[PDB]
């Protein structure tokens, strides 16, 4: 058997963090990987999903937008295949970067996929090996329903093998990964609907940008369709998939995608054998310091049910990776104010607590909303304007600040200066006490009325 | 007629101080020459991000497209549309601004207004009194004193242009000249950048004028350092031919002078009020806006204090404030204001640069972050582009005292950083905030 100090069983996001960052303590470490390094994050999810949405952004320029700004363009043709091959070319070299660090902090990378022998073994491809600290960051997987036909669909993991655009496309789910990929097809080009089982898109985030995004949507596609409720898939004679509701109303489409959650991958390591807990749902409960029950088994990111986010998993998991072997005992995350942006049309960046959450935790009263809606400047003069509504929740006579959202052009990259200042206590006169920065979305929140 | 307050320019300075003083129940006019919004509306700010936004569209049809898969022909770039679409916003903006000024019961005077003494103006042949008087003049572009100067157009002349010409030549590295010839560039023309001094943007910190260095130098405009106008020839078919102090030449068909703004301040009888100005023309100010002479009052860009619209904004609202709030204290701290330069790709900068902050506080107690990466929008193209940002602190507590980028995002990440960093933030109140990924941003929380 060969032994090591660490090891980690999943090369994404979680796995990965961890493993550099004990091994750059002088920890002999192996990562255990069954496909791809960069997980769920650089194969089918964040890298992928980004240039989709840069390439939507360009045809919406040479398309929508271009006209009014004087552009007259024809696309004589869109190449599928060269976005494919940009894209996985991009990653390909992510890839090497990767197996670059890990190389020079020398962790061992073993390609296969592991199974716990006990708790301290396991064993990958006939082999066994132990640590004396393992840290399971196996991520999660898509969800699918348990209706007729489920198996005519695809899903964000089908999405990013697709070798044509569709022309009609159907997204169940408006989460995070139906509104993005929903605005990504749509402004591809496709014919695109998306189904929510509630009445909102969105329907957990705070109520002004689940409206706006209603507002966008009946404006400019992707055709919202709420209450939504799956009955069947219905394969037709030529070829096409018809999606029957259980109200009656029905759409046909060329592909399906299910967007309807992420279940965790923890169901066939053999948990059992190490005795790890995990809960009914099968997520592996974890303390807050990323602890199983089982003493020198850890777990961080998606398959621990915390909120699945890149960011997250890599810092839980970095320090984790600390606390164990760089002498910080209580080194651990805090998961209160983790930013949040969907990359959706417009895009959306949150932090904080909901108007509604902070009305119910702290009493209405006590909670002071300030709310701005503009048009944002890119769209402002052409035909297809667009709105950018932004919204401060504060709380006290002190006006602490305990919620941040807005959905505009800008929110992707001006969220983060924020957050900062939302984790650092900031209250509304801090805000107004900035210099506004001019022409630009982001200067609205300092200048609030 | 008599006022309680009277702002002489209709500018960014001008509106916000008015409209502040009369929430407070002052009887408050608003003198404007030309049109409501100053040169930010006008001829600045507004436009020039409108013009940022069409070269933005036509480099991604054009330069990043084909990457992505988008065979494109633009058959037509029709400048008449993209005008005609850029003045109807601007006067969408004036009807808003009439609007506003309307509701607070301003009176605005539409002329130029000029002193008769400290208390008295004459406008349009009518004399106003007032006992507070806001200058709010601001500047214009200045021009050489050189031999042709008058073929050249200065930033005034570039938003009345009919076409955009096929050959231009910038005179001038700083603010405008660099957002300008990187507009102009992008819109296809072959565009020059002249600039006197060794680097663009010579005053910003290191990091950026090398950034922009090298961008230039791969995507333009063509950049020419330590360049000085001697003449400017005009031909017999029209070109225009720049002489430079070194015997260099360039043929342009469009010349825009970029070399420096200077104070409207000469033909309003300051004199008759005894207000005094500076050397360079500016007048000479306090911490709290009082010119010399009791009453009279001045902010923005006619006082020589940092030409942004947020400043001149921030300090007449702060100073109608302090004058009709009893606030008496109440004044603009000039130190750490961001800016943003408008550029390819825009940079993003408030606070010390290294060289400053390794002067004032020693080599000793500056540690600098540094991250250069390329921009993910471009990484997928043959025109992959750098995003560098740079983090100076401070001490062992590493207090930031600069927070400086160039790439892709600088635009809108700014604002927030600002706010912390107006917090007095350190790089443990950076690295304790979860990223958010994939931005350009999350880098500026992760640097090590
Ligand atoms: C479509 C989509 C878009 C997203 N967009 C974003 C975004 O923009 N921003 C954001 O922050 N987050 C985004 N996310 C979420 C994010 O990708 C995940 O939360 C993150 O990857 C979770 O990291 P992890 O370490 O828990 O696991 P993962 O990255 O999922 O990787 C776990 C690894 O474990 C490996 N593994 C599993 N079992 C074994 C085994 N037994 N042996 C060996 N290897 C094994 C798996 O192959 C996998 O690679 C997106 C996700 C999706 C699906
Ligand atoms: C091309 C360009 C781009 C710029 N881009 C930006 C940018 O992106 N971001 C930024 O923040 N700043 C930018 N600026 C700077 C910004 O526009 C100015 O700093 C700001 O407008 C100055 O405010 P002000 O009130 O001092 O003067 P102004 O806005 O110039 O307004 C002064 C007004 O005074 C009026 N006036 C003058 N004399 C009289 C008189 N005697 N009687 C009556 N009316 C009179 C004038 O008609 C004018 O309307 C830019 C400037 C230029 C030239
Ligand atoms: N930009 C980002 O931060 C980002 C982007 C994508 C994914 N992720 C992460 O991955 C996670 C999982 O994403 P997801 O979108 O798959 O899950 P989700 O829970 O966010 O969305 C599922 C949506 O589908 C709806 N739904 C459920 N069952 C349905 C059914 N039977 N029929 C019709 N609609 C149904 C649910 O109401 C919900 O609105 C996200 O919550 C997020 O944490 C992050
Ligand atoms: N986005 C913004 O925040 C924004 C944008 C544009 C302008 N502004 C403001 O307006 C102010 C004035 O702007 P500006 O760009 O006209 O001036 P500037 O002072 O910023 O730059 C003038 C440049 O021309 C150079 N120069 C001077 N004489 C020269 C000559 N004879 N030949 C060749 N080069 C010469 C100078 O060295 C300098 O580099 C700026 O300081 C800025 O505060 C703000």
């Amino acid at each position: 058997t060969k032994h090591y100090d660490y090891i980690a069983i999943g090369g994404g996001s979680g796995g990965i963090a961890s493993i550099n960052r004990a091994a750059m303590y002088g920890q002999k470490c192996a990562l255990i990987e069954a496909k791809e390094l960069g997980g769920t994050c650089v194969n089918v999810g964040c890298v992928p999903k980004k240039v989709m949405w840069h390439a939507a952004q360009i045809r919406e320029a040479i398309h929508m937008y271009g006209p009014d700004y004087g552009f007259d363009t024809t696309i004589n043709k869109f190449n599928w295949e060269t976005l494919i091959a940009s894209r996985t070319a991009y990653i390909d070299r992510i890839h090497t970067s990767y197996e670059n660090v890990l190389g020079k902090n020398n962790v061992d990378v073993i390609k296969g996929f592991a199974r716990f022998v006990d708790a301290k073994t396991l064993e990958v491809n006939g082999e066994t090996i132990t640590a004396d600290h393992i840290l399971i960051a196996t991520g999660g997987r898509p969800s699918h329903p348990d209706i007729p036909g489920v198996e005519y669909g695809i899903d964000s993991d089908g999405f990013f093998a697709l070798p044509a655009l569709p022309e009609r496309v159907a997204v169940v789910g408006a989460g995070y990964i139906g509104v993005e990929l929903g605005g990504v097809i749509n402004g591809l080009g496709a014919k695109t609907h998306l189904f929510e089982m509630f009445d909102a898109p969105l329907p957990s985030f705070d109520p002004m940008i689940s409206e706006t995004l209603v507002e966008v949507m009946n404006a400019e596609g992707p055709q919202l369709h709420t209450n939504a409720i799956p009955k069947a898939v219905v394969k037709n004679t030529d070829g096409s998939l018809t999606l029957e509701l259980e109200d009656g109303r029905s759409e046909t489409v060329d592909c399906l995608i299910w967007a309807i959650g992420r279940e965790p991958a923890n169901d066939n390591i053999n948990l059992e054998a190490a005795g790890v807990k995990t809960n009914e749902k099968g997520y592996i409960v974890v303390d807050k310091y990323q602890n199983t029950n089982i003493e020198g088994i850890y777990a961080v990111g998606d398959n621990t049910g915390a909120v699945e986010l890149t960011p997250v998993a890599v810092a839980a998991g970095r320090r984790l990776s600390e606390r164990l072997f760089n002498n910080k005992p209580d080194e651990h995350l805090d998961y209160s104010n983790i930013p949040t942006v969907v990359f959706s049309h417009p895009p959306i960046g949150t932090v904080g607590l909901t108007e509604p959450q902070a009305r119910e935790q702290y009493g209405d009263d006590q909670v002071k909303v300030y709310k701005s809606s503009f048009t944002a400047m890119y769209t402002a003069v052409t035909t297809h304007r667009q709105p950018c509504r932004m919204k401060l929740v504060c709380v006290g006579s002190e006006e602490k600040i305990v919620g941040i959202h807005g959905i505009g052009f800008g929110m992707d990259e001006m969220l983060q200066g924020f957050a900062v200042a939302l984790k650092m206590g900031a209250t509304k006169k801090d805000f107004d006490n900035t210099v506004a920065i001019h022409p630009t979305a982001a200067e609205e929140f300092v200048t609030m009325r």
